[PDB]
């Protein structure tokens, strides 16, 4: 088994006059992720990570503001097409793990909707993703609500069938 | 072999009139992590690791304030208690790799009473299990010694035979 | 396959007078970074990952500032030399994975650059090496410009032979 690790960040500022949309999953707040489109932190480390253990570079790299197939495109069109760049590679995914990072609102309810979606757009079954919820302790731009955080982790295989 | 992998983060302030609880060492210093029981940042991101490449969820989904098996419980207990469930779970751990972010004091001297403490709940040899010191620079809450921060990475593997 | 996975962290200050050096490329900037020699805050975290999987320690106690053997080393000899020691310990490296948090410079085309030098450094063809950038949003001392991190990924495999 050639095997290969992936790791991503993200990060976005949360503002008045968004709607906090984090793994896809709409959570009703007072505020929400600054950016292009939905600003979906979580999904945006998951994609870097994917295209991190396969070595193609980073989401950035990938879906440019003057792409004609990516007009429009949301953050899980992304991770659905991360997903179909990376199969096509020659790699399988053996699982996913993650990590938000926000002081608040709380995650736990909204954990295993995210993981339906990722897990839908990555075609694993959900016993091979992971999303875990963090607050910082009230300390930094995090802990005082100025933004929130996402890490990943990727394995996959290189086929090497 | 199906490999997996996962990752986990903790911080905690550190303030006047606690002990410094680290990988179960407990460290001559001024200050100390706040947080219930012990505040092991370093144990609690490894946990979070272990449950996150199981898929398991996370630590607070598993352990809460309500739980008649847990209260009495430290940051040690945690440990052993979440590889009972990894390996409860059909998975076996291949290794662990950390690092803890304290600006001070000088961690490297007790690393090792560290490894063996991680070693020992989760049934591992000292050469499966790794923890690495960093400072951050005088930058940020972490630089300015406000808080410490662990990082920590896990790969198992589901039998599988 | 005796599968093994590293973590590493750096960060470093940027500041005037001083030239920019990442993934051992210089990138002309009216700033760079804090730090013995190149301040190579990526092939710094790259060397910390690699000892973390192979269980070396870290990065700090594998290189003196006392060793003979390495007084005027820069951090390409450092993350040679780390490789040499993970080789002589039975294991192979199956991949590195990374990210360099800077609001700015646009790392984008220095990438490929930084992937060559870590890629002859380690042993390894390019396809076997990855580094991606982000910014910070404009948070914290990342997002000010005060200072650049570098995360990164390793996946060993332990001989295994
Ligand atoms: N310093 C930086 C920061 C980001 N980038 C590129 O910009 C893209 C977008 O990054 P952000 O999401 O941080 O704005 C990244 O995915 C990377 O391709 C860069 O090339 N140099
Ligand atoms: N809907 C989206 C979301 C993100 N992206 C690209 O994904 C990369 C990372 O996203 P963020 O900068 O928003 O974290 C950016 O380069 C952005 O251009 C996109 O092209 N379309
Ligand atoms: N925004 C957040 C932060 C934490 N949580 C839950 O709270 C539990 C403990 O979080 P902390 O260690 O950050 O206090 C986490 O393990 C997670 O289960 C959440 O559901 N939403
Ligand atoms: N002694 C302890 C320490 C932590 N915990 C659980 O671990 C979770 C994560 O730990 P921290 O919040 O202290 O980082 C907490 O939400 C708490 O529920 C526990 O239940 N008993
Ligand atoms: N709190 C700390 C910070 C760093 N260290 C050691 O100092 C070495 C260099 O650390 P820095 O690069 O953060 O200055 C680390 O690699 C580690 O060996 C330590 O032992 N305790
Ligand atoms: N040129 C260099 C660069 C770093 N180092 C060692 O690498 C470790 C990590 O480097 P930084 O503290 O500069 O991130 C330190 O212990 C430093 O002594 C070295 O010995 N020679
Ligand atoms: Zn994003
Ligand atoms: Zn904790
Ligand atoms: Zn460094």
């Amino acid at each position: 088994m050639d095997v290969r690790i992936g790791q991503g960040y993200d990060v976005h500022q949360l503002v008045e006059g968004r709607p906090l949309i984090i793994g896809g999953v709409t959570i009703p707040y007072e505020r929400g992720l600054l950016g292009h489109s939905d600003a979906d932190v979580l999904l945006h480390a998951i994609t870097d990570a994917l295209f991190g253990a396969a070595a193609l570079g980073d989401i950035g790299r990938h879906f440019s503001d003057t792409d004609a197939a990516f007009k429009g495109a949301d953050s899980r069109v992304l991770l659905r097409a991360c997903a179909e760049r990376v199969k096509a590679a020659g790699f399988t995914i053996q699982n996913v793990d993650s990590t938000v990072i926000a002081q608040a609102p709380k995650l736990a309810p909204h954990i295993d909707g995210m993981r339906a979606n990722i897990a839908a757009d990555l075609g694993l079954p959900l016993e091979r993703v992971n999303v875990k919820a963090k607050t910082n302790e009230k300390l930094g731009y995090l802990g005082r609500g100025e933004g929130i955080e996402a890490q990943a982790a990727a394995l996959l295989v290189k086929q090497g069938g």
